Parts: C-alpha cells; structure tokens; sequence
C-alpha cells in the first residue's frame, strides 16, 4: 500500500514520510513553543522505557557496611560505617536562602536511601567444615583484608574461629527451601530490606486473577485475538512470585492532577494513535492525462486535476488529527496579511467545510471565527453566477446566507452556524454520542458515531448532506451536484474508518472523562475556560479541499499498543509517590517551624518534580508551560484521598519512616565553636605510644554543659553583622573561654580522613563567612550564616627518627569548630571485638529456587482464567 | 487433554472430538481354529458409546 503521488517542488514522490505518532508530537510541541515564544524520538523512547521498570535488584553478595582502618598499630583499629560515608555526599551544599535546593537535597537523600535499602539475596557462597555448613566470609558485610598481615598468631586463630562460627542453623536440613545466617548491616537499610521481605511473603494470587480478568475484559473491546487456552491456578514448588504492580488502575489518580489535559492527550496519542496512509478516491490519477481530469469550467473544474504540494499534506494530516480527537483539537484558518489566491479555492473550501466538519449540538471541531469565515465563503459561492443566473430574494438583515434562491424558494438561513443546535454542519438533526454498556474504563463510557454510522457503505446518507444536495440543485449548480453525488461511498468509508479508529484504538485511561467532554462546548460558548483547555491547530484554505479527497488507511497499528496498561500503572504509581512525598514535606514543615527556614507549596512541587523519570518530567513541563498553576491547585491536589497501591508506595513509606529522624540524613544543627588546642604528645617511648593508638578529631562524644554556652540566632547574628561588632563580639566571647551554639538552621556535614597535617583551610575553617573588605558601598559586610562544615579524623604517624620533643611548637596552634551528632560513625575498637558487629538476621534463597516477576507475564491479556463463579 | 507452561504460569487445554464412529462386528469362524483361539489373555477395553 502506497499513497498517491504528491508534488515535491517539480518532481513527483510517494514516500510515506514520518509516522503519524511522531508528526503529532512535533506539532503539539511547536504550538507550545509558540505559546512561550515571548528530539521527538528522545521522548518517545523515554516513555517506551517505562515498560521495563525495576525497583529492586537481585544481588549475589550484600554490600559491605563496615570497614577498618589501620593506624600503624596491631592492638586496635578504627571501625567506620560506610553508610554515612556514602550518605554525606548525596546532596549539595545547603544555603540559608534557597529552599528549593534544600528540599531537592532532602528528596534526593530519601531516594538514595530507598534505592540502597532494596536488595534480594539469591545464592550465597558457602563452605563445609567438620560436617557443618558455614557461609564464606565474602558474603558478610565487613571487609578486613588489610587487618590480617599485622595480627599475631593468637588473634589470627581467634578471628579464624570467629569466622568458622558463622554456621547456617538449618544447613543440615535436607530438601530445605531457604537458608538463614547472621550478618552485619546498617539499620536504615536493614529496615527497608525487612519491609521488602515482609511484602514478599504475602501471597497475592487473587490480585493476579483479578488482573488477568481485567485484561480479558479490556481485550474484549480492543479486538484482541482469543487464545484457545484457559488459565489454570497452579503454583510450582520451585518458584516464588513477585508482583510489584496492581493492574486495575484507578482513573481518578491520573485525572486529579491539575492542568493535565495536554499531558494526558500527549501520552494517549503517543501510546495509542496508529500510523496510516492516504489514498485518493481514484487510484493512479497521476498516469492519466490532465485533459481527462479537467472537463468543464468553474471553480470545481479549476480545483479538480491540480496536484497537492508536499507542505499541504501536513495540513491534511492536521485536519485528520483533529478528526480523531473531537473536543481536544480545534481548527483555525491561517491568513497571511501579505498573501493572495485564486478565489475559486476559497469558494471550494467554503463549500466543502460544511460537509467535512461538525459543529454544535454535542461538540465542535472548529472555532466560531472559522465557522463565520466558512459561512461567508459559502455565501460568496452561492452568489457566484458563473454559468447560469437564477432569481434571488434578499432578507431584511445583513447577515450572510439570509436569502432565498431558486425557482423553488429554498431558505439558506439554516446553513448559518449556530453552536446551540448545530444546524449548519454534520451535527444537524443527528445524534452522534451515546451510551450502550459499561466500559473497561469506568471514567469513559461514551461512544462516538460520526454521521450516525456504526460498524455493527452503499446507500447510507444523512440529513445534512441531503440538504446540501437539495440547495445545490435549487441554486442551479447542476454540474457539481453529480460530482458530490458520486462521492458518497468514499466519504462514508472514510468516516466509518474514523469512527472505528476513535472507538476501538484510542480507548485508554488518558481519554477525556464524559463530564468534561460534555462541559467543553458550554465552556467554549461562555469563553472563560475552566478545568479544561483545548489546543488549536492552524490550517490553510486549500487543505480543506485536499482533505475532502484524500482518505486515511490504517496500514499499521501502534507498536506500543500491547503494553499500554503497564505504562499506565507506572505513571499512576509515580503520581501517587509524588503526592505522598509532598504530603510528607508538608508534615515536616509542620513539625519544625523553628529550625526550618520557610514553607512554599510551589517549591515543594518543583523539588519533587526535579527528581522524577525523564519522560514524566518533560510531559509535565510541557503541560505546565501551556497552562499555569497556582497555590490553590496544589492545596486541592495534596488532599485528595485517591492513591494507587504498589511496591513503590510501601517502600517510600518505610523509607520516610526510617528518615523521620533527620540526623540520619547527615543534617545537624548542633555546630559549636570553641578555641581548642591541637595536642602534641610526648615521645619518651616510641613503641609504648605506638601500641595505644593515639588519634585526634574535632568530634564531641558528649554534649557540653547547659551553661557556659551562649545560644545564637540568625536574627541576632544578622543584627551583629550589620552593627559591624560581630567579629569583636566573637573574639571577646572566645577570650572569655565560653562556648557558642550556631543553631537555627540545618547545615551540610562532610567527613574526611587525614594522616599528615590537614590543609589550613580545613583545620582553621569557619562555619560562616564574613567579608569586610569591599568597595561596593552597599549591604555593608555580607554574612553567610549557613556554610559547609567538615568532619576530619587525624592519625598520628611516628618514625624511629623522631626525637621525644620533636612535635613541640614555639607557639600554640588552635582549632575552632566542634560538632555533636550523637552517633558513633567512627569507633576505636580492639582486635578482640572486631567480629561483634555480626548481629543482623539475613534470609536467602537457593539455586534450585527461581524468582521471576509476574508483571512481565501479564504483558498482554490473551488468556481467560476459569469461570468467575 | 493437553497442558503446557510458558513463562512462570501453568496452562492447560481441553477439547471434544467432533467426529464419532459407529461400527458393526461380524464374527466369522472356521473349523480349523481351536476354541481358545478367540480368547485373549488380557482384556481389551472400548470406551465410546452412542
């Protein structure tokens, strides 16, 4: 199947061109770009990638949670939890006046902890020992490779026995299914792992049965081939099922998002609209000579025989695109102030538009202005006495088409546009929207029947076309009456195909609900849009005539039509997750008004949308670029109870519960300042000092006393900085040997390790920045109350060449910043207590067991599953 | 009756044969054969009836 040839400048061509699914997105994006004037594949594959989503990972060995550092000693080492090590670098620097960065950092931290906490063990390595089965040390969550080459034989034997004691309690049990062993793991990720496991052992066979039933009910309407097989309820003894998604998606979850009409339209047209091809009523007209095509005189004779240009094919595509979507795509005329044309094409377009389009009654496809222009063109054509003359009586009013023509007095006033009743177009005296029986989607149950024809094409007509023929015959336009009469089968076949495509292929959750569909036309009449916004496409005059002659043949169906429910459920689940995250942010603002800078719903929405799947991000950005949002919409949306259950939601709730304590998020307001001495120890005996493992850090293991400390505030600091006495006040208070607390705002904290003398900017670093050397002559001295603060640990390395008083300095060197976090991120632990960390319980499967996701199995609904009975 | 498995789910099919046959048996005997010739050691079973 190939299209009829079209002219490319001076040469004929018949290439199909871009797919209709791709052309539509480009046009919509171009219109949106025109909106804010004052790549398509990159998006299409992005939506397509949503069908292979995962929120877990099968891992051979759990990630190590602890590691040890050697301090040039063999008696004790440092135990460091790598969880905080990876956690401190997740977010960016937090400022005192950029809430968006603050909330984005919080959301990124929550997403990181959720991602780290989800993992499933498949098959752990193991080794037999003295008739007992012992897990190998590699599966454990600690690494101590560098520890071994320094320990003595006694401690080596002790730790070897400790490793050999990691027995699997049920290992000796025959024909068992799973194994359990003790291990070490951080609490924040262990909680998420336990939650995921607890979700796992909950069997959901009825959920799968209901999902398959809904798939069959959907396939009823989508005309999917019926497999001869009928599904059976069976469970293999060596399989464990996981079902991350629930299939019967609620449409309220997707249709409650404000200003989501454009987003839903784009998603639907990307996921359901099929490509097609265009055919002339008579094939191979390019082969026949022009003389056989041009037979008479008149505007229609001039119009007939001309071949369309390549550019006008795009406008024909736009017209058809508006035809498939009744109330969401509207047409308008493109008029260039410095252009002109043969009036015959305008006359023919005006004649054709009345039959080709519909307006009024139930819905419209064209604006009021376009209707007025078409009426004017029809009037001008009716008063064009090009071949014969007939008597005409004019009406008292000056409105177009207010006259009676012909020997038999025919009233042309009925053809004037009127959206209240739709007399002038295809909606005249016919009913096109109806309800038959409940649909797979409860929100959309309507049926669309252009011209009143249904699939369940010779001889069928409708009232508007008969009236058109009657008026044409009465007006004396006999030549074109026969041409119109000969075109009925082609027109009816085209409209039957359009109805088939609309009712059968474009059915999805993204389809507009019935209530908003009925509310569009009164809204358009009123003029002030509410809760819905249509998009207007622009076409040319000749495009109407060329569309009246070119049909649409659905050569291929949409490739992604088979996987629509999965992406629909994923999108709904993502929306629910975003809503829950914003509700948690609101609760966080509620709990802590005295340490959180400010609250703003728009900042909440921007932060939650910043970290999201890219396709969703782009779609929402386009939708909110077309139409604006306000605080009221956010407040209305954050309170609706509708939600889409899924594994993602449960994992997010557990992660939020674990992260309720913001100290786990590496954010601390307990930053203190106090002049302290950098220790310089004696070296009377090098080995005695070596064996005790000396180290220094700015960490405070206990909070200071409630007194002797002064509580500072952002307002007080700002006032003191504006006075210029900030530096003097701090210098005096430090000369007074008193402590100070820089509370009132959360600060980002980083961790560093050093063995030599650390860089001066770190040891002498300040929690704030105060600059007084400027020539601006404004803002006086700038103060930044919230800056990055760093945790540093120092390991003292000593060599035998050092004199006992080698580390004595002439003048003391001081350090300033101190902080308390109330968590043992770094511990000094003897070699005898290294293995005490193994206290968590772990469960794993076996190689004989196979784990697979049922979600990939419900790819499409083709299998019935026993009687519902 | 038939059954098969695809993916992680079990599947099975059932059908009824639409063509059935009715046959008539005429037993021909001749003097030569022994009385025990027409007695099999183990039974032969027929299922369908119409």
């Amino acid at each position: 199947i190939k299209t009829t040839p079209y002219l490319e400048g001076d040469v004929l061509s018949s290439d199909s061109g871009p797919l209709l699914s791709v052309f539509a997105l480009q046009e919509i994006m171009q219109k949106v770009r025109q909106v804010q004037a004052d790549d398509v594949q990159k998006i299409l594959d992005d939506i397509k990638a949503l069908a292979a989503e995962q929120v877990y990972k099968i891992v051979k060995v759990p990630s190590i949670s602890f590691r040890h550092i050697v301090m040039q000693s063999r008696d004790r080492v440092l135990r460091v939890d790598t969880y905080y090590e990876e956690m401190s670098q997740v977010g960016d620097v937090i400022t005192e006046d950029e809430p968006e960065k603050f909330y984005s950092t919080i959301i990124k931290k929550v997403r990181f902890i959720r991602g780290k906490g989800s993992f499933i063990l498949h098959d752990i390595p193991t080794r037999d020992h003295r008739g007992m089965e012992v897990a190998e040390p590699e599966v454990l969550g600690v690494e101590f490779k560098n520890v071994l080459p320094v320990l003595t034989a006694e401690h080596r034997a002790m730790i070897q026995n400790a490793l050999d004691g990691s027995i699997i309690e049920n290992g000796n049990v025959a024909t068992r299914d799973v194994d359990v062993f003790i291990g070490a793991c951080s609490e924040p990720v262990y909680r998420i792992y336990n939650r995921l496991q607890g979700y796992i052992e909950a069997v959901q066979l009825q959920e799968l049965r209901n999902s398959i039933g809904w798939l069959e009910r959907l396939g009823h309407r989508k005309r999917i081939t019926y497999s001869q097989e009928v599904l059976t309820d069976f469970r293999r003894q060596d399989t464990i099922w996981v079902l991350a998604l629930q299939l019967p998606v609620n449409p309220q979850v997707v249709w409650d998002v404000p200003r989501s009409s454009i987003a839903n339209l784009i998603m639907n047209i990307a996921t359901c609209l099929p490509t097609g091809e265009y055919i002339a009523p008579n094939p191979r007209i390019s082969s026949i000579t022009l003389t056989q095509r041009i037979t008479t005189t008149g505007p229609f004779a001039i119009l007939t025989g001309s071949t369309p240009t390549a550019q006008q094919l795009n406008d024909v595509r736009k017209i058809y695109l508006a035809l498939m979507f009744p109330g969401q795509i509207i047409l308008d005329l493109k008029i260039d102030p410095g252009e002109r044309m043969d009036p015959a094409v305008r006359m023919v377009a005006g004649v054709v538009g009345h039959l080709l389009f519909t307006a009024g009654g139930r819905f419209t496809n064209l604006t009021q202005n376009m209707a007025r222009q078409l009426d004017i063109a029809l009037n001008d054509y009716l008063l064009y006495m090009y071949n014969t003359r007939v008597q005409v009586n004019y009406g008292p009013t000056g409105e177009p088409l207010d006259f009676q023509i012909g020997r038999n007095q025919y009233d042309c006033n009925v053809f004037r546009a009127d959206f209240a009743t739709g007399t002038g177009y295809n909606g005249w005296a016919t009913i096109d929207v109806e309800y038959r029986e409940p649909a797979p989607y409860v929100h959309a149950q309507r049926y669309i029947r252009y011209c009143g024809i249904d699939s369940r094409g010779i001889g069928m007509t409708y009232h508007c076309y008969n009236e058109m023929l009657r008026m044409l015959v009465a007006a004396g336009k006999d030549s074109e009456a026969a041409y119109f009469r000969s075109m009925l089968p082609f027109h009816m076949v085209r409209f039957a195909r359009i109805n088939q495509i609309i009712n059968e292929d474009l059915h999805s959750v993204f389809s507009l609900p019935d209530d908003m569909f009925n509310a569009l036309l009164p809204d358009l009449i009123a003029g002030a849009h509410q809760n819905a916004d249509p998009v207007v496409l622009d076409v040319s005059w000749i495009s109407l005539w060329f569309a009246f002659n070119r049909s649409f043949e659905p050569t291929h169906r949409n490739e992604m039509l088979e996987v629509a429910p999965l992406i629909e459920s994923v999108y709904a689940s993502e929306l629910s997750v975003m809503k829950v995250d914003m509700r948690h942010l609101s609760l966080m603002q509620r709990r802590f008004p005295d340490v959180l800078i400010q609250a703003r719903p728009s900042h909440f929405w921007k932060a939650v949308l910043n970290d999201s799947p890219e396709a969703v991000k782009a779609v929402m950005n386009l939708s909110h670029s077309h139409n604006f949002i306000n605080i009221r919409d956010m407040m209305r949306w954050v309170m609706l109870p509708s939600l889409q259950p899924s594994l993602k939601l449960a994992l997010e709730e557990e992660a939020w519960a674990a992260a309720n304590d913001f100290e786990d998020l590496m954010l601390t307001d307990q930053v203190y300042m106090h002049r302290d001495m950098l220790p310089e120890p004696r070296l009377d005996d090098i080995e005695r000092f070596r064996q005790e493992g000396f180290y220094y850090t700015n960490m405070l293991e206990a909070p200071p006393e409630i007194d002797r400390v002064v509580q500072y505030t952002y307002e007080i600091a700002r006032l003191q900085a504006n006075m210029g006495q900030f530096r003097a006040a701090l210098r005096r208070i430090m000369d007074d040997d008193d402590w100070v607390r820089f509370g009132g705002v959360l600060r980002t904290v980083r961790v560093k390790f050093y063995d030599a003398r650390p860089p001066d900017d770190v040891l002498q670093g300040l929690p704030f920045s105060y600059d007084t050397n400027e020539r601006g002559g404004l803002a006086y001295a700038t103060i930044k109350y919230a800056t990055e603060t760093t945790i540093f640990y120092l390991i003292y390395n000593v060599e035998f060449s050092n004199t006992p008083d080698s580390l004595v300095l002439i003048n003391p060197t001081y350090t300033m910043t101190k902080v308390f976090i109330n968590k043992r991120i770094v511990e000094r632990v003897r070699v005898g207590q290294i293995l005490a960390v193994l206290n968590r319980r772990f469960v794993a499967y076996k190689g004989k067991m196979r784990i697979m996701d049922i979600t990939q199995s419900l790819k499409m609904g083709t299998k019935l599953a026993a009687p519902t009975v």
